C-alpha cells in the first residue's frame, strides 16, 4: 500500500521544540538535531505546524508569507538541511497548508484594503483575493468559531471602509475561492514547497473554503470540487506525495472529504468524530458511543486512511457532539472555567486522564489498535502537562521538556525569555517530566510508547485490517477484532477503574486459541458456543491474536 | 396554620452529636446541652435518627425494641429530660419510626424463624410477622435498594429452613402487613413515644411496605391504605402531631403520600424530586430541571407541606432520575469510585461543592426559598466534611465539630475510641471546622446561615406562598415569586460561577418597585413592557420584596 | 517596558517568615527554602524589610550597620544564596534602606554623641553626622509622627549635654544630609548591596531628610534634591535598579517624589492617598472619595509607576485625610481603644473586614485592577490575623502560618520561644488558617488569590493602561475602564453588602459587546446611547473587556 497507511505521524511545532542558538525560539537546527529521538521512539513522518513568516496573532496559522521560513525559525537553507536529514533517516515531513484565510499583514491583504480600484482608475486585482460586503448582512445564521473573541464573522476594515470576512480571528481575513486567480495562488504555494522535496501537506480548516447564502458555508460542494482540483493537481505534478485533511464534522460529511475513486480529495483525514468519544467512554465506563460513531461512517475509498488521535495543539473540540455529550464533558473533564474555550477544553491528554498512566497507557492502545494512521502529539509521549496560564489555545504548546537543565532543556534562554514558559509545576514540571528521566528510567511512559508502537509494526492488521466488533455483555468492556491477510488480532480494553467481567461472542472463531501478542502467551480455546468468559483489571489492555 | 409549615428542621444523630459522660459515644445528656446551640441558629424541630436499642447494622435502623433507648444514648430518664428541656425552649421533636422492618435480632423474629408451628404443636403466632416463601420466587424483578450489598431480596434462615423477604439488608427482615395483628404492633409502638410528649415521626421507608405479585412493589395502594389507617389513627388519638414519609419517588408518585383532604395520610414528605437537579443546574449552569420536576409535581392538599432539603444521613439519592442525569451526576460528583454507594453519591455537601461557600450559600439560599419546610442535616451549617474510609453511609455521620479541643468537643476520649472518628484532615478538622471558631468569627457560614434564617422568618411568603417561576431569558438564572397575605418575594439565583445577563418577565408587576429584603434598597420601578434586565455575580442570590 | 511596572511585589520580613534551624527566628536559610511558595503564587520581586545590625528597638529600621546581615538571620553568605535562588528563579529582591536615621546604636552615633571636640581637643568629624541643638528649641511646631510614644522632636543626650533630632523614637536619631559626607554614606551604603546584585530599594521615611526653620520639614526642596542625586547615582552606576518611595503625603506632594522627565527621582511611590478611601467607602457603601482623591493625582512621569497596596507592616495610617474623615475611620474600625496606634489603626486586613471573605475579595481585585503594580503583605493570600497584645505594630507581624504543626510550621521551636508568637485564637489561628490546609483546600483564599493574579497577568491594560472613571448613578458602585494596547478592560465593583442597580454610562462603547475575563460569558451588546443598566450583588466585582 501508500506509505502515509503505515506511518506513525508525530505532531510537533518548530517554534517549540528544541532551540539551537540560545534566542529563546525552537528553530530548524535544533529540530534537526533531535531527529534520532524521533526516529528511535518510532516515528515514521514529521506534521510540522506552519513555519511561515507571520505577525503570530494565530501562533503562525496567520500566515504573511507562504514561501519562506518565519524567521524565528532560521532560514530556507535551514530548513532545507532540515529536510534532507530528515529524509536521510528515512521520515517523511508535512506540512500545514493553511489555505482558508491570511494574515491581514499579508501583502495582498495589504494590497486588497486599498480598495476596489487604484489611485489611477483602474482595478485593484488584489481586492478581490477576499471576501468584502458593503453591510455585512450577508451569511447570517452562520456558526462563529472563535466564539470566545469574535462577536463577527464580518469585521470592518477602517481603510477599506467595507467588511470582510473572517472564519477564524478578525487579523485572519478569508481568501476568496470564488476568484480562479486565489484557487491558482494556492497551488502555486503548494509547488513551492513539493518541489523541494516536502512529502505532502495538513491541510487546514478545509470545511470553511466557499461561503454560501443560504447555507451553513460548511462542506458545501462548491468547496470539496476545489478541493477535488488540488488533488488532481498533486497526483499529476508529483505521486506520493500526501494530502492530509482537517475537516472536524459529523460522520456522513467528514467521509466526502475523501472524495470517490472516481473523484479523489483527501488521501488522510483525521477521525475527530471518535476522539471525543474515546474520553466519554473512560468517564461513563461505557464504550457505546465509541460503537455508534464509528459505526455511522461509511466505508472510504481505497487509497483512503484514517488518522486516529488523542489530542493536538488545539483544544479537545465539542463542536461535533450533541448538546447532552458536550456537557457531559464539561463536567467531567473542565471543572475549571478556565479549561474551557471555544466550544471546547484546553488541556493535555495526562492532565486531562489526572496524570493516571494505566489510563494513558489505555487510551494510547485504542489510539493504536483503531483502523487508521496514528499521530502523537509532541510531549505527550513523557507525560506532558499544560500551563492554563496562557492564552488561547498556548497552554498545551509549552517547549518539549528533554532535560532537567535551564529550561528543560529546550533553551539556554531563562524560561521567562523562551516563546512560552516550559512548564514548572510539581506535577508535570521538567523537574519530573523530561526525556533525559525516561531514557534512563528501564519503566518510562517514553519507554512505554516506544515498545507499543513496535508491537504494532509486528502485525500489519493494525495498519491495514478491518474492524468488527465484538458483543461482551459488559459496557465497560470494548473489543473488536482486526483482520488482514490471514492474520486476526483481538483487541479487548477495560475502560472501567476496577474488575469487570465479560463474555466476549467469539463464535465464529470455535477451536481457535486466543494468544498474547506481547510474550506468545496462550489462552483457553475458544469451544462450544464460542461465548467466551473474560475478566479485565481497571483500565486493562489485551492485544491477542486468534490462532490459524 | 400547623406548626411544620412555620418550622425550621435539623436532622441528628444522638450518638454523634454530643457525648456527655467520656465513653465516646453521643446521649440524651450531651443532646440536652446543646439546646440552646440549636435554638439560637434559628431551628424549631429537632428529628432524631433512630434511638432505640439495636445491634446497629444499619446505624440503628435495624430495630431491636421500639419501646426502648439504646443504651449508649443513656436512658428512658435521660430521654424524657431532654423532651422537658426541648419542650421548655419551644423546641418540637420527632422521632425516627422504622416501619417496614426490624432488625433480625428483635425477639419478633428470633420467634418466627423458629417455624410455622411450635415444638408442642400449637402454631406460632409471631411467624406471619413476615414475610416468607419457601422457594423465594415471589416478587421477583423487583428493584434491589443496597444493590452493593445484597444479591437478592430474598435470604435463607438456616433455622426455619425457608427464604425471608427484606428491602434492605438481610439483618433486616420486612414486616407482612397484610397480617392485621403487625398493623396494630407500630400503631402501639407509636402510642408509646405520643403518650410521652413526642410530637410527631419521621416514617421511613413507607414505599415498600406491601408487596404483591407483578407490581414492582412501591406505591402499592395496599401500602397507601395502611398509612391512611396511620393517619385517621393519629388524627384521632393525638391532634396536632406531625407525620412526616420518606418517599423518594417520581413526582406523581410521591404527591400521593399525602393523601386526599377525605383520606389523608402524611402532613409532609421530603421533596426528593428537586434535590438532585438542585446540584445538576449547578454543574450545567443551567436552571432547566429545576423548572420542570417542580412542574410535574401536582397540588399537595390544604394540610400539607413538602419538606425540602440538601442533605442528609443517606448518600445523594440517584435513584429517581434518568440513566442519562444518573451518569452525568456521578461524572461531575463522583470522581472516585469510593465515592459512589447504590445508585448514589455518599457525600457532605461542602465535598460535594468543592468547599467554595459562594456555592453553598447559593443551594442555602434556594433551600429556604422553594415552597416547603427546610431541613438542615447536622454540622451542614458549620461545613463538615465526610470520612469515605467509613463504610456504607456512616463517612457522612461522623462526630459534630464543637471546638478544636479533644475530639472536636464531641468527647473526652480519643478520637480512635469515638464511636466514629472525629474528622481531623487539614480541610474539614475539627482544628478548622468547628462552632467555637464560628461562634467567634463575625462572618462565619454559621452566622450566615443564622442570619438568613432569621431573614426568612421575617417573610411569611417563604413558608406558605405559592410558586411562580418566571422567565430569564438565561437557563443560569433561575428566578419565581412568592406570594401570601399581600407580600410578594422575587427570589432571583444565579446557578453560573460567572457573570451573567437576564431579562426577567415582570409584566404581571409593572410599576412596583423591587427591592431588597435585606438593607431595603430599591431597584429601578418595572416599566413599559416589563421585561427587566438584570447583571449577576457568581453564584449570586437576590432575595427581594416587589412593592405594592 | 521596565521589568517593575509589570511585577507583582510581596513584602515579608525574614525574621517572621521562615525559620531554617530551630532558634525561633526567621533566617535567610528559611527564606531560601519557601522560594518556590512564592514563586507559584504568582509572585515577581521580594520586598524584604530591614535585614541589618540592629537593636530592634524598631524592628531593624534602628540600623546599626547598613552592611551587614542581622544575627539572627543569619550570615552574609546566606543572604548570597538567598539573592542567587531568588533570581534562579525569575524573583527580583530589593531591601530597605533606612535613610532619614540610624540606630543610637549605631558607629557613627556612639561617635557623635562623644561632642564636638575630642578629648585631645581636636575635632570629632562624626560629631556634625546628626542634628544638635543647643536648647532644642528650633523647628518647633512641627509634626511628631509617634504621638503615643515621644513627646518631642529633640531629645537630650546624656553625654553630648546637647539635644538631637528625631522624627522616629529617641532610639533613632535623624541623620544630617546638610553635611555632605552623610550623604555620601547613603550613596555608599546603596553601591554595598547594589553590588552583590540587589535589584533595588524601598526607601524608608524619605519626605523627613532635610529640616528648616520656618517649614513643616516636609516635602522639602532640599530634601528633593538629594533624592534627586540618588537617583541620578543609581541611574549611572547601576542601571535598571529600582528606587520605590514612601511617602504618605497629599496627592499633590506625592507626586513630586517621582520628579520631572528632566530631573528624575523615584520609580515608584506608594499610592498612600487612596489606601484609606478604599476603606472608607467600604463602610459608607459609597465610592466618591476614591474617584476623589485619584483625581487629586497629577499624571507622573513616563519611567514612573504607582505601587498599589491595602496593607503593610505598618498600622492604617490616617495621618493624610481630614479630620472628620479620621474620626470615621476610627468609629468604623477601631471598635477598641487597643487598635489605635499616632494616628492610625493597627490591625490586619482581614480583622479589618471582619473575617468576611466578599469583602476581602473585593478590595483584592480592586488593588489588582487600579493603575500601579500590586504589592501583597505577606499572610494576607491566606487571610491571617493580627496579635494586638503585642505593643507598637508588632500585632501585624506575627510568623507565617505554613502548616497546622508545631508553631504552625514556622519553627521547630515551641510558640512561646518565637521572636513573635504565631496566632493561636480561634478564628486566625494556624490550626484554621495556612497555607498547607488552603493548597488542599479546592476554594482556598490562596488558589483564589494566585488565579486572580493569573487573570491579571492575561490584560496588560491593568498594569499599564490608563484609567477614565464612568458614571453610575449609584455611589455604590465604582465603574472605571482601562485601555491600553487597543485593549479595554471594564471593572465594575458594589460596596455596598446587599444588591445594587446602576446605569453605566458606556457611550464611548457602542457597538461593543462586554464579556467576562474570566469564561468569556457575554453581557447585552452596549446599544442607543451606551446608558448601560446593571445589577451586582453584594461586594460583587466585574471583571470585563470590551470586545472591539
Ligand atoms: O473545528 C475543529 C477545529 C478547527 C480549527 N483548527 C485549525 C484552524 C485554525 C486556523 O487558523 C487554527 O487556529 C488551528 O490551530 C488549526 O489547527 C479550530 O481552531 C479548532 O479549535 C477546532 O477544534
Ligand atoms: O430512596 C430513598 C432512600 C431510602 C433509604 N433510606 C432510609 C432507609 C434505610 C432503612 O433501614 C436507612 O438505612 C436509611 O438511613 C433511611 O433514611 C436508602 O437507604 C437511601 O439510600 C435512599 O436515599
Ligand atoms: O506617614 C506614613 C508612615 C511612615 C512611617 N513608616 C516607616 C518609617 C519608620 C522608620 O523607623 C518605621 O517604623 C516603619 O516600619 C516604616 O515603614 C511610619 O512609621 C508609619 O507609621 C506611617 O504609616
Ligand atoms: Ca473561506
Ligand atoms: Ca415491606
Ligand atoms: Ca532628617
Ligand atoms: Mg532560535
Ligand atoms: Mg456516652
Ligand atoms: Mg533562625
Amino acid at each position: 500500500p501508500e506509505w502515509y497507511k503505515s506511518a506513525v505521524f508525530y505532531e510537533l511545532s518548530v517554534r517549540t521544540f528544541q532551540d539551537g542558538n540560545g534566542d529563546g525560539k525552537g528553530d530548524f537546527p535544533g529540530l534537526t538535531s533531535r531527529l534520532d529521538y524521533l526516529k528511535n521512539l518510532g516515528v515514521d513522518c514529521l506534521w510540522l505546524l506552519p513555519w511561515f513568516p507571520s505577525p503570530l496573532r494565530d501562533d503562525g496559522y496567520d500566515v504573511a508569507d507562504y514561501r519562506g521560513i518565519h524567521p524565528d525559525l532560521g532560514t530556507l537553507d535551514d530548513f532545507k538541511v532540515f529536510l534532507r536529514e530528515a529524509h536521510a533517516r528515512g521520515l517523511w515531513v508535512i506540512g500545514d497548508l493553511v489555505t482558508n484565510h491570511t494574515s491581514s499583514d499579508h501583502p495582498w491583504f495589504q494590497a486588497a484594503r486599498r480598495g476596489p480600484t487604484l489611485p489611477d482608475g483602474s482595478p485593484n486585482e488584489y481586492h478581490d483575493y477576499y471576501v468584502w460586503s458593503d453591510e455585512g448582512k450577508e451569511y447570517a445564521d452562520t456558526r462563529i468559531i472563535f466564539t470566545d473573541t469574535e462577536v463577527s464573522n464580518w469585521t470592518l476594515d477602517e481603510q477599506a471602509g467595507k467588511y470582510y470576512w473572517h472564519r477564524f480571528f478578525a487579523s485572519q481575513p478569508d481568501l476568496n475561492y470564488d476568484n480562479p486567480k486565489v484557487v491558482e495562488e494556492l497551488h502555486g504555494a503548494a509547488r513551492f514547497w513539493l518541489d523541494l522535496g516536502l512529502d505532502g501537506f495538513r491541510v487546514d480548516a478545509v470545511p470553511y473554503l466557499i461561503e454560501r447564502e443560504g447555507t451553513s458555508c460548511e462542506n458545501l460542494p462548491e468547496t470539496h470540487e476545489i478541493l477535488k482540483g488540488f488533488r488532481a493537481m498533486v497526483d499529476r505534478e508529483y505521486p506520493g506525495r500526501l494530502l492530509l485533511a482537517e475537516a472536524n464534522q459529523w460522520p456522513e460529511e467528514v467521509v466526502e472529504y475523501f472524495g470517490t475513486e472516481a473523484e479523489p480529495e483527501f488521501h488522510m483525514c483525521f477521525n475527530f468524530p471518535v476522539m471525543p468519544r474515546l474520553y466519554m467512554s473512560l468517564k461513563r465506563e461505557d464504550t457505546s458511543s465509541i460503537r455508534e460513531i464509528m459505526g455511522r461512517l461509511p466505508k472510504i475509498p481505497s487509497f483512503g486512511q484514517w488518522c486516529i488521535f488523542l489530542r493536538n495543539h488545539d483544544e479537545l473540540t465539542l463542536e461535533m457532539v450533541t448538546d447532552d455529550e458536550r456537557a457531559f464533558m464539561y463536567a467531567a473533564y473542565a471543572p475549571d472555567a478556565r479549561m474551557k474555550i471555544n466550544v471546547g477544553i484546553r488541556r493535555r491528554l495526562a492532565p486531562l486522564l489526572d496524570n493516571d498512566r494505566r489510563r494513558i497507557e489505555l487510551l494510547n492502545t485504542v489510539l493504536l489498535a483503531l483502523p487508521g494512521s496514528p499521530v502523537l502529539y509532541y510531549g505527550d509521549e513523557i507525560g506532558m502537562g499544560d500551563d492554563l496560564g496562557l492564552p488561547d489555545r498556548n497552554g498545551v504548546r509549552t517547549p518539549m521538556q528533554w532535560n532537567a537543565g535551564t529550561s528543560g532543556g529546550f533553551s539556554t534562554a531563562q524560561p521567562s525569555d523562551c516563546f512560552f514558559p516550559p512548564i514548572q509545576d510539581p506535577v508535570y514540571g521538567f523537574g519530573r517530566v523530561n526525556v533525559q528521566s525516561q531514557l534512563q528510567d528501564p519503566s518510562s511512559l517514553l519507554k512505554w510508547t516506544a515498545r507499543q508502537l513496535e508491537l504494532r509494526r509486528a502485525h500489519p492488521a493494525f495498519a491495514h485490517g478491518d474492524l468488527t466488533f465484538i458483543e461482551t455483555g459488559n459496557p465497560a468492556i470494548l473489543a473488536f477484532t482486526r483482520q488482514y491477510d490471514g492474520e486476526t488480532l483481538l483487541i479487548v480494553s477495560n475502560f472501567a477503574g476496577n474488575a469487570q467481567a465479560g463474555l466476549l461472542d467469539l463464535a465464529p472463531f470455535v477451536g481457535r486459541a486466543p494468544v498474547t501478542l506481547s510474550g506468545a502467551s496462550p489462552l483457553p480455546v475458544v469451544t462450544g458456543n464460542g461465548q467466551y468468559p473474560v475478566v479485565m483489571g481497571k483500565y486493562d489492555y489485551y492485544w491477542l491474536r486468534l490462532n490459524s
